[PDB]
């Protein structure tokens, strides 16, 4: 039996999202055609995991974004962007986007992606909240209510 | 701006899920370039929704399943085994095993797929609720627990 990592889900065509993967998730993960990983945490990759990371033709992109509770938060627009930069590179797919619980951090990048994809904030924030389950932040959504685009 | 249908989500490559499509979503539906769609409600497709179907060359397979509440649920193994067949024919992808809300019925088959795909009742169940929410039901999941994967 295969075990998708926590809060696992398929973002767009060739993109994946999940809370935070581990050993029990390797088999399943070792099938998505993972060419790279988008890890949104300012902590080192767990050895057991990292072993898999390397010996799999999987590149790691770690845009460390400090994670603080809702009482008082703050999302790194820049870091997310550097991630939204890589994520948008077709050559990088298939990629798995992930942080800790895969709800907030992984929420902005995917949420923003959707924005650039021309979704309505309404249907957008819905997808955002569909995952957050227990805890679901408002600040992270507003951060997106105002995500300006270059192009 | 684009508006995905109710509880839209990309199940896997080619496969999608959601609730009863509303005109306010079509623009988005064209994005998917759907080839086929699996229907689970017995009521006949409306006027608009059907116009789009033809106006967009999308094949519709219907497998009307009754819609009851938690107290007395009951899914037709037959009408599920079949739709699961349609879903398994690459020729059909794109798809959308949608029903009226995209919570139970949709999730049932979308779950049974995961069963075939050699997932895990639990990792399968957590996905199921990620669409039913405060309206999740044991009945359905039980169906899944039972459903045989001996093709």
């Amino acid at each position: 039996h295969l075990i998708p990592p926590l809060n696992f889900s398929m973002v767009d065509n060739g993109i994946f999202r999940s809370g935070f993967p581990d050993s029990a998730n390797f088999s399943f993960l070792q099938t998505l055609g993972l060419r790279s990983i988008i890890y949104l945490c300012p902590e080192p990759y767990p050895e057991s995991n990292l072993q898999f990371l390397k010996s799999n033709g999987i590149r790691l992109f770690q845009f460390g974004i400090e994670g603080n509770k809702e009482p008082f938060v703050n999302i790194p627009d820049h870091k997310i962007r550097m991630a939204l930069k890589v994520l948008l590179d077709e050559k990088n797919h298939p990629v798995l986007i992930h942080c800790k619980r895969g709800k907030h951090r992984t929420g902005c990048l995917v949420g923003c992606l959707r924005k650039l994809q021309k979704w309505c904030l309404t249907s957008i924030f819905d997808e955002y909240q569909r995952f957050a389950a227990a805890k679901a932040r408002v600040s992270d959504q507003r951060f997106m209510e105002i995500f300006d685009v270059s192009s």
